[PDB]
This record gives structure tokens, sequence and C-alpha cells, in this order.
């Protein structure tokens, strides 16, 4: 499996296999809906990202912070087959990202019998 | 500020103080809103949570993961100032959780003139 | 939680924390009933006792040993919860140690609602 | 004197050798007396043994522990006597195994004259 | 020639080019020939296999082992030429899987005269 | 348990230990039925084999591998017990040989009771 | 996105990907409008230039110096995009060269929809 | 220029591209011509040679040698470019082997105006 | 055997020695057979060879290289036996030169007798 | 020969192996004659002692001292053959004890004629 | 098999154990024949001799050795089988001893039969 | 108190001051009583000592010694006081030597008064 | 003394001088008398043997050894004298070699008187 | 090409050797012409000078300097040919120093011819 | 006294100061005279030279060389004081330059009287 | 000049060459007269001596010392040139031994003539 | 014994102690008998000594030399014994020089009785 992931940001990413389709699970916490974007053509998928950073008033102050500030966050990822993108399905939800893929006539395996 | 953090799992914190009240902020992606768990006394916060691991078809296998398999995961936090949990307040949304926690009486600072 | 383990000896200690009580679970092998000292008072405990050392004849002798010749043995423990000591239980059995204490009404976590 | 000990778990042991027979003693806290078997022949002993978990209400958590988790424990030894197992005794106390074990007629010692 | 493998589990691969087909000899010691899953197209191979675990009775114990006991095992392989499965053959025996696939016109060489 | 093990080549080993027999487990893929010798005495095992290696054409040639290439394999094992050799048994199957081997009466180990 | 650089000289490069094209920006201090060759195919961009050395009298000589005396100078770029080069356009300012490439039909990525 | 260079012996190669074909030049002292077997496709190449070792008499020995016995000795090359296998040219002189490539109509760059 | 070997370039060399000659081997590749020069006196033999560079049109260049553009070559040889250079022999083919050099009458070695 | 020696304290030892018997010497400065210990059976001896420690009024003190303070010395010792302990002497003289050991008929060993 | 080596000097060793009997090897160059001790009981064999030093006469000196002055010279073998020293046999020639040594009945191995 | 030793061999010291005399006791295993020379001048003590060393039969050989062989034996001693050397005495028992040496008058020393 | 030594295999070498001849010593154990060859010239003396390696049957294998497996051995010496060849002699045995050589007249050193 | 060069002091050299002759150039700036000694004979050439120190007046002092201040040189250079001295020349001009020394009959190589 | 010295080549320098003058003295062994620049303003000197390569025929080469190949030399020397350029000389001899700098009335010293 | 020294023990050496001698110096204390050998032949010279070593009573020993205690002691020096040993002459005085060895003619070197 | 060495140059020393004198035995080799000053009193002594340095002429030069040039040399050394030094001797010969000097009467060591 010849797998290529590159981008800048903090989304961690998990790629499951199939006979038939590709599924692909990300992490985006505090992103809005209306501010991602999906892109796919041939064997290469794209995610772009931003979140607005913590708001405070000048009388409150941080005194202790773990959560990154880094506003616009992409990945572009190189899968090992190829699929069609006029067939694919994605759903948002607890700030998961699931992207489901159908797989090409092109890429699908056949068995060899053993005896 | 004295501020003691301790648990299990991932989970980053942000801590704002204001003059009158403390927030909390907390990312859990993953996590359904009816298995987190809030307590709070004194000057103590106790924060737990489990989230589903991800389930797949024996067709299927996972060739490429950077999620973490935790499923029990908790924080406790010992705050800067004694607070009342009878007036607190919280919300949950796209995974990231916020607490409203207002300040006692004995904890409330007061000015000095400078001349 | 904030604990404090201080003393000297070999004594192996577990402490489980619930919603309404504290247990300790501790080791002492070779030990009387009869020689164990035990003492708590606001959110501190302390566990003191005594091992007779093994007796050979002229006659024999030690070719090998892994037990340790300690004689007196304590622990002093600091809780994150301030207990109530009048209404405490303990047990022993196989050269185990249990002791139940209840929390006090100042310790209670009470629960925040979220929406 | 050769010793030969081999096996898995946490158990510490003492080997005392006299002029007529052979004690062993042994650490088992936590430990059922029905739950241990002993076996031995010719210069060969065998313990084994299981101690049952700790066990809790979903609303308990364990917040600190030295107490290891191991379910079965067991040791070999290799004696530096040949021993008659047929007038062999053992006891159990305070979670403490001892066993003695009488020596045979060819492996007991016998004096030379000095001048 | 560009080769890639990945997967997971123990198993040794040899790969061998002639002029008209390749072959690829794997070793799967303990595995029955109904639990092992082939696949194959463009230049890509794949290779599923279980293997039971060692089954004891509870008066047996395990001393000494040296055999692994990873339960699932699998290989992907890119090959550095593309095959016809349709044509492909495997033998599997003494517990050695043997691939037989021949080549595509599209990869056959052709000879340079030199002079 | 003495456990000696010798000898050259490849060949993963386990042994189990029971009341009353011993099994020792081999993993020898690519070796013929007919090509294997198995002697005992006393508590001495003694395993030899010949595999055959990889035959290849002119016009073919090994453009990766990771099987070695050693023709002959052999182990000896000193075993914690002494076996009866007159009443073994074994078995080869998908390249892997199982050897069954009853104790013999004087290395049988008997009770002791505790009180 | 793939990217190979390769070559040989001083030459610092910037790449920028749109929705529909590529902009590739060189630094070149020093060299003739009519001393370039650019040439592209498929998804490979080539730069190839030559820049005259420094000429001085013999009365006078170099006391210091931090610029390099390469007289060839090139670099060979693989783009992650197909692009068609009949389309493209090039300027050159201030030693600044700038390539706008677009892209092919069957690179240009399509969208998914989240809900 | 992406360039894979894969084999085993000793052979020097240089690599020599133009606008319309490509050049390899190869180093074999000692190689007959009827021993060499060259092939191609696509953008692969790939040489195959033999070398006679040095045959002395039993009164002869050698007491000084750097030049090496390896007797098999090969190179697979991936080109930057697709050529046509059925117009290409090899000669052999002195030990030096030249091989002429002519490129394809799809690998053929094209030039871009520059204003 | 006293050998001394000096010179500059690239040139590997074989010595073999017999009863009655030496006989060198040297490794030319890309000589023409008319720019070596050959000599020999006493127990010293000089070798000594030109080689042209690559020659290429501006068109062309060189994209990977591993051969050496020394243009000189030359090596002198301190040999272990005196030789007479007047019934000395060479030939050159496929790159490779060897030298035959019959031994002086003083340098001849002289059989003694064992009982 | 196999040798085991153990044991604690401060005592050097000398073995000597002839054909029939065997001698151990080993140095005991300032230990008393009745205050020795030895015992002998199978291929195994035994050797117990006690000294005095040095006594002083309270007057003296020890401003220099390299004598080392060990009370309770003890050695055990595996013969490479099988003694009668029946027959055995030993003598103690300016402090050193010397043992003299017989061999037993099945330890003697017997020649072997070369032609 | 158990193999022990003991002793002192230069003797190098080999062992070769067949079916029914087991071969020495030893290396004693410059020792006489009636110099050399053998003998053997049970698993164990023993080897004694003596070189003469090298004799000079007071005009001659030695300016470069380096073969040991060592007078005794011994070697102490345990074997992994009970042998007859009854029945063994040695010859001696070229400065190689080698030893026969027949089994005895309670070594000799028994095949199990595998199905 | 300045102690200054000196000499060679094996010979532990002590040294014990009283307020009237000096006490050595050194030890001497294995010495005869008419081996040892004592002398003292001033403040300065001399012990000088011979062993005869371990005497072996041809047929018997040394196969583990711990016993130095070293043959002459002294020691060199200077004292915090001067004595007076003829009013000394000396005892040899179970190979101790013990020396009394009275102090001189310009060597004792004298009391003051604290108040 | 000017002495060169080079050669391949196991030999030892000593090398004696006197007043008019030099004495050489060499070690072959396992070399038959008809398998060695001996020559010298000038100051140069050459030592040639083959040695038959170890025949077993296919019942036996090697379990130890440290005795080395080459084949060919040989030595060549450069001596600090101009002998006469044709006076040497020549002796061999049990596996040793010697060689006395007669010096030239012109290399006998002559006496300086001392006053 | 066997070089020796010894001496004292700072004195560059150049060897240059032709077919007929050799030629020696040396670096002795600061030397008057009437205070170098030049010598040959065989294969050996000798070269000597002495340079005055820097005079200075007590009014002047030396405030920086890298000039060495030794006042006696020599070079002793052994040259891998034998020259006839008879016919020798030099020359001394701006400090530099050229010897030519012609070859002797000897030394002078003769040529093979190749085929 | 400020000194600052820059350059390139090889040319050791001593400067020597007096009460009214400077001296500079530079090595430059091989250079012509008519091939020296010497300028000088205010408290700084400027020396810049050349010098001829070593020419030979193609019959010869170099075997040996210590002496440096640069064909451009310079120094640029700051004095410590401020000289009249208008009177000031050189000369060159043996390799060697001698430059004289007398000084300006506003460097020279003036003596300070002590009592 | 080529310098050979070798040999064993304690001896200072230094060699002085003129024009037509060598002379060599050592030094010997405490040997006499009678008990040096000297030799020299060609180019080599060997000195051979004897010391007595210091001789005691057994009242005396020894606290200190820094002289060697080597009884032979010998030196074999290869010198630059070759000398006439028919005229050489040698002296010995208070430890110092003193020879001069004329040159040769064949070693003499001659003037070259400098222009 | 207190022993004290002081002073420069190169000097070996050797102090041997009776029991009613003392020897010194220095190396002087090259020093005459009227150059050495020799002084004691009381448990002191001073050797004071010079040597002439090695005076060669103009034609003559030094080539290789261990011999050290040091021209003045002395020790002082403090002995362990009080020395009469009106009773003392001394020899010189062969350049060793020796000092034999009586005790005094207070330094005479007396014996002690042991029983």
């Amino acid at each position: 499996t010849g797998i290529q992931i590159s981008g800048k940001g903090f989304m961690p990413i998990s790629i499951i296999e199939g006979d038939q389709h590709i599924k692909v699970i990300a992490w985006l916490p505090g992103v809005n809906k209306e501010d991602i974007i999906l892109n796919a053509v041939g064997d290469t998928l794209e995610i772009r990202a931003k979140r607005s950073p913590l708001m405070i008033t000048e009388s409150e102050r941080i005194i202790y912070s773990e959560i990154p500030e880094e506003e616009e966050i992409y990945r572009t990822i190189k899968l090992p087959a190829t699929v069609k993108e006029e067939n694919a399905s994605a759903k948002f939800e607890n700030g998961v990202l699931s992207v489901i893929l159908p797989k090409a006539e092109s890429s699908i395996k056949k068995g060899i019998n053993i005896e």
C-alpha cells in the first residue's frame, strides 16, 4: 500500500481499506461544518479547514494552555487505489469527519485458486 | 496561580481566569454528550469520559492510523480559587466542552491605591 | 488527586476512590494481627507494624534468601479528601489489610448540567 | 550448594539447610489455601498458586497502585540434597508457607577427625 | 526493479524474475490451506493468512518457547512488472506457497543489437 | 527446569510439560517427511533434517530473498525429566513436527499435604 | 503533493498551487533574458541558464567576495499535476522569473458534499 | 530527472541526456562481446554480463591482486524518459559499451516564450 | 616477496609468480593500444597510459556519472625477482593488458632434500 | 575437572589431584582446633570455622588495621571425583589444614594403549 | 551435547560424534610417543604430555621466535556420552593423536516413528 | 599518630596503642617459629619470615589454587612512640604473632585539668 | 637483522643465527613428508605444503572443532645473510621441519680488537 | 620509485625523473653561493648549507617574526636510479638550486612490444 | 604595536622597529626582480609578486614535490607608525627583499625623566 | 641515511658520520673488557656483552633499586656506508666503548660544481 | 625505611641495607674519577659529578643519538639510618661507584625473643 501524507496543522488520520471501498477518518475538534473543503480526483484526496481562535475579554487572561493556535490546517493524501469521486459521501459529527470512497473497476483485485 | 493536573488519556485543556469567574475548555472529539461526567467541589474539578472504538467488518482492515485507542479518559484539576458549584454551567459543541464556574466571595481580590 | 506517601520498610499500597468513600489495601505478609497500629485524622492515615525475624537453630544456616530483615515498618498517607474516622472499618486476612473510610460532607462533589 | 530457581511471578524465597532436613519459606500474600499446589521428587520442589484480582464497582476507580496484577505464579527449585517426599510437611499462616523436607540417607554427611 | 513490501507478521519472501513470468515463494508453517487468501491485480499481489494458536490443557504449561503467537498475518507486494492474473497458478506444500504469474505483453523487454 | 538447547540452522522450538508427559513442537517448513531423523534416550532428544535448495533455470534469477540457504539443520535438547522412548510418538503436518514423550516412574512428582 | 527537485547551481525556487493552475518563481540575478531556456512536458519543467563571470583589469584584484562563480545553472522539477504547456506563460523582471502553467482536465479535483 | 540504479558487481555508468535521445556508457573490462545481454522497454534498461576468472597453472600462484572475482554482473536502470527500443543501437570497443536510445514523442519537451 | 607499487590514476593490478617467469595483469578500459608505454629493467616495470575524455555536444549534458576523468595514468612496480626484459611479451585484449617476463638465472630457486 | 566453590569469609584454598587420592589445603590463621567442623559425602566437602575477635582494654584503641572481623567462615566444595569418606584424614598445623581423601573404585581412570 | 574442556598449554581439539562411537583428534607437534599419557573413565578423558625445549649452543642465539616454551601440557574433557574404555584405541602420526571410544549400551539413542 | 608501613609479601597487621605500651598483631599462616626474625630500635620494628612452598609428587598436580607462592616476606613499621626494646615480649600461636612493646618515659602523655 | 616473512596459512616459525650457519624450525602437524616443497636461493627461502582435510562418514558429524581447514599453506622468508643452498640439509620428525643453511664467505663477520 | 629523504632544517624539495636524467630543485632563500656543499655517489645526494642570522642594533628590536632561526640545514636523498656524478651540473639563482644528474647505463629502461 | 597582515600566497615576513625607522624583510624565492610591485602610503605597505611555474617536457614527469604552485602572491601590512615613503629604499638579494622606511616627525617618541 | 637498530637489553648508541669514516659510541656500565664481542662486515656491526649480577650476603637485602638485571645484551646495527673492517679500531674507557670504522672507496662521495 | 631522593641528571641508584652497614651503588658512565664529589653527614649523602660533552670536528656531524647532553649531575639521598662518615669507603670501576657506610650504635636493632 503506497500512502503519501503531507500538509500542515494538527489533524490525526485513519485509513481503512476494504474489498470495494476506502474509508478515511479525520479529527477536527472546534471546526464549523461550513468551513471544511473536501476534494478528490484519481487517487488523491484533499482536506482544508479553518478554526477560530479563542476570544477573551481584556479583564481575562490565559494562565495555562495546551491547545494550539494554528488557524489554517490542511492534509493531502495519496491513496493505494483509484476511486470514483462522483459516488463518494461524507459525514461530520462530534468533531469527527468520515469519508467513504468507492473503488474503480480497474483497482478491484481478483482471486487465484490454490491447489 | 496554583494549578494541579492529573489523569489519563488524551485531553488538551485551557484555563481562563477573570475577576469573578473561571472558564475551562476541554477537547473531546468523538465522545457522546450522555457519556460525560462533570463534578466539582471546593477548588477541584473532575471530568470523566468514554469513547467507543472504531468498528470494522472482517473484510476491512486498518492500513494506517494515528488515532489512539484508549477507551476511558479522565482529568482532575485543582484550581487557584474556591468556586460555587451550585451556579456553574457547561456546554458541549463540535467536540469541545466549556465550563463556567463563579468565584466565591472569599477569593475575590481587592484593590490597593497607589500614590 | 493530591497523594503523599512516606515511611520505611516494604509495604505495597493501593488506593481506591469512590463517590462517597475511600478504600486502602496494604500487603503485610508475616505480621500478627495484634502487632498493627492504625490511626487516622483529617485527611491523613498512619499504619505501623512489626514482624518477627526468622529463628534458626545453631545446627541450621541460611544458604539462600530473598526475604528482607527489616523489623519495624510504617507508612504515612495523605489522602485527597477529608474522612470521618469515627465510622471507619478494617479487615485483616491472608496477610492483606483493607481499610474503608467514609467521606465528609464538605468533600462530596456535586454535578453540573450540560446542554 | 547447587541451587536452581526458575518460574514466574512475585514470590520471595528463603532456603535453610540443617544436618538432617531442609526448610523452605515462601511469601504468598492474598492467596487462598485451597489454591496452592506443592510437589516434590528427588531433589526438586514445585510451587504453583493463583491469586484473584482486585474487584471494583464501576463507580469506583484506582487512583494509585503498587500491587502487581499477575494471576498465575510458580517456582521450580533444585535443592542441594535428595529428600524423602513421603515424610514432608507444610504450613500456611498469615500469607507465609513453610515446608519441611527430611534428607535421604545417601546425602547425610559424615565427620572426619582432625589431629 | 521497483519492489515494495508491507504488512504484518512473520512471513519470509523470495521473488524470482524470468523473461516471461514472475515467481513468488512464501513460508507459512502451521497454516491450513483453506485459511489462505490470494489476490492480484495490475502489478500488486496480496497474501492473507490465519494460524491457530497452541492449545494446552490446564495440567500442562509452556516452560520454553521461541514460536510467535501472532494470529493474523498478511503481506502486500508491489512487483516490477504488470502481470495477467487470469493465467496465474499457486501450490501449497510442506508449509511453502509458490505463485506463478505470467507477464503482460507491454512489460516484455526487447533486445538491442551490439556492433 | 533444566533446559539445554544446541545445534545449527533455523528451527524454532516449543516445550510443554504436563504431569505425566512432555510435548515438543518444531517448525520445519520445506522439509520432506522422509528426510527427518528423530532420536531419544534418557533425558535427551535429537532432531536432524535436510532441505533442498531453490532450483532455478539460467533464464531466471533471484531479485529479492529473505529465505535462508542452510542445507543441514539439527537440534539437541536436554529435558527436565527422564522419558521412556519406547512409548513415544510423532506427527508431521503442514511443516510442523509434534513429539509426545511419556515420563518415567522415577520423575513423576508426588503431592504434599498443607494444613 | 509529490515534488522532485534536481540540478546544479544556486537557484531558489517557490511553487504555488491553485485550483486551476500552478505558478513557479525562480531567482536568477545577473542573467540576461536571451540566455534562459524553459521547457515543459507532462508534469515536468526544466530551467537552464548561464551567467557571465566578473571581468577585471590586471590592475584590479578581488579582495573580498561572497558571490559564487558557477557559470552553468539548471533545475529539473517534477510537479504534482499534469499541465498544458501550449497555454503557459512566463515573465522576467529585476532578476526574477515567473511561470504560469494551466492544469489539464484530468487533474482538476472535484468536491464531495458533507452532511 | 528520476534515476534508479540497482544490480550487483563492478560496473561504472554514465548517463547523457540530449533533446531527442539518451546515451548510456558502461565499463566492462575483460568481457567478451558474445556474453552481454541488453534489454529495454518503456523507461527501463537492463545489462547482464559474465567474465571468466583468471586461470593459473599449479606451479603458479597469485602473490598480489586488486582485481575482483565476481563472475556474474548486472545493472537495471530506470531512465527519466520513455524511449523507442526498436530504433536503438549499441557499440562495444576496448571494453566500453555505448548505447543510444531515441526518445518517444510524448517525452520531447516544448519551449515557452519569455517576454 | 618484496612488492612496491606507486603511481597515479585508477589501475587494478594482479601479480602471478611461477617457477621460471612472472605474469602481470592490468585493467585499462577505454585506452587505445597506441597510447600505452611499457618499460622494464632489473626488477622494475613501468606502465604509462592516456585515455581521452568523454566528448559531448552543447545540447547534451551529463546528469549522472561514476566514471573518473583523470587523463594521465601510470604505475611503477618493483618485483621480487630479476627478469630478462629482452625475452618479454605483452598482449592487449578487451581492455586488459597481460605481460609475461622470464626470470634470470640468478633468481631461480633450488631444491633442498628432506629426510 | 568440575570444581564448585561457595561460602563466606576469608579462606584461600588449594586442590591437588593424584591418580588415587585428592588433597585439599586451607588457610585458617587464628582458629582453634576444637572450633573446626569437617564433613564430606559423595563428591562434596564442607568446612566450617569460628575465630574469636580481638579483645582490647578501654584504655587501648586500634589506630591501624588490615585484619578482617568476620566471625563465622565456611566453604562448600564440589570435587571432580567420588571419594570414600570413611578412609579420609586431616591435619592442622601453624594455621594450615590439610585433608587427604581416597578415591572410589568407579572414579579411577584406566589407560589406553597407543600405537 | 554437554562438553567441558579444561587444562593448560597449547593443544587444539576436535570432537566427532557418531551413532555408536566418539572420535577425538589432538594436535601435539614435537612430542615423542613415549611421553604421552592417555586415561579415560565414565564420560571423562585425560591427555598429558611433555615437549623438550629447543637446545642451542652458546655461539648460537634466537633472533626470532613464535613457538611457545611451555614444557607441560594437559587437557581434561567431559564428553556427552558414557564410553567403554576397555575397547578404545589410539594412533599417533605426524604429530596428530586420534582416539576412538565405543559407546555404552545405555547411551545409544533409539528412533521414534513419524506419521 | 604517624604510622609508616613498608615491605613485601602477604602479611596483615593490627596496631593497638595503650597508655603505657604498644601491641602489634601479625598473621603468618604456614611459617615455622624458627624462621622468624624480629628486631626493634627507637620507634621502628622489623619482621622477616620464610615459608616453604607446597611440595607435590610428579603423579600429582594442582588443579585449583588461591594460596600465593612468595617465599620471602617482610614488613618495616614506624611507630608513633619511642619504645624500650629490652623489655619487649612476643608470642606465636596458631599462625598469629603478638608483640608487646613498653613505652619510654619521654613518650608518656600527661593530663591537663579542665575547668 | 633484516627479516621478511610473508605467506598464508598457519605455520609458526623460529630462526636461529650462529657464527657460520642459520637454522629454521617450522611446525607442520598433519602433513605428509612427500607433500613438502623446499627451495632457497641468495638470501630467500620458500616452504610450501598441503594437508588433507578431515574425512567423515555421513553418519558422523563434527560437534566441536578448533582445527583450521586451510588446505594450501606457504611461507616466504628473507634472511639476514647470503647462504649456500648446495650444502643445506633438512629433517622432518613428529610434525616439525628443521633446515640447516651454511653461510657464504662474504657474510661471515670479522672481529675488531679492543684496547 | 624508492625515495628516501632525511635531514634537518627548512628546505622544500622537488624531484623530476626523465628517461635519461634526474633533476632536483631546492629552495634556499638567504644563503650565499659559497656556503653550499653538494655531494653525490651511487644513488645518493647530499646538500649542506648555512644561513647567517638577522643582525640588529641594540636600539632596534623584533616585534613580529615568521622567519626561522636555524643556522645549519642539510638534506640526504636516496634516488630511484644510479647516476654518473662526473657528468652532473648545478645552478643557483634567486635562492633556488637546480641539479641535473645523468643516468647510468644499467638503470635505463627498455621497451616491450605489445600485440 | 598595532600590526595587521593580510593577503594570499606563501610569504614569510619579519618586522623590525627602531627609534627612527622601520625595516621589513620578505622571503620570495624564485621571483624575478622585474616582477615585484612595492607601494606605501601613510602607515600601510603593499607587496605584489608573480612566480613562473615549473616547466617540464612531456617525456618528464614529477614524481615528488613539496613546492607550491600558486602563481600570484601579495601581502598588505598595516604598520605601528606613519612613515615617509619619499625617502624609503629597498634591496633584493638571493631571494630576500629588504625595505627601509623612515619615520615621520609626529611618530617619534620622546623621553620622560625618572626620579 | 639508512639506519637499522635491533637487539635486546639497555644500551644507548650514538652514530657520527664524517667524510671518510664512521664513529660509534656505546654505553656499557659495569661490563668487563674481556666480556665484549665486536664484529663487522659489509655495512653491518654487531656488539655482544654480559654483565655480572649484584651479589649479596643473606644478611643483606635490596630495599630500593633502579638498576636492571638483564644478563645478556646485544645490538645489531646496519650502517649507511660500506666500511673496511680490517682497518677498524676500538677503545673502552669508564664504561664507554668507541669504534672507528674507515669507509670503502665506493662509498666516498664526490663534489659537484655550482654556477 | 624512609628514603628521600632528589637532584638532577641521569643517575640510577641502588640501596642495600644490612645489619651493620649500608651500601649505595651508582651508575656514572663517562665520568672521570677526579670529577666526583662525595659527602655525607648524619643520615644524608650527596653525590656531584660532571661529564665532558662529545667533541666533533666541523667535517663531522651527528646523524643519530640517544645519549643525553646534561653536563652537571647530582643526587641527594636521605637514608633510613644514621651512619659514621669517618669510617666510610668508596670505589670506582667501569663507570660504577660503590659506597660502604657503617652504622652508628644508636641505629643497630636488637632482637626480641618469641615463645
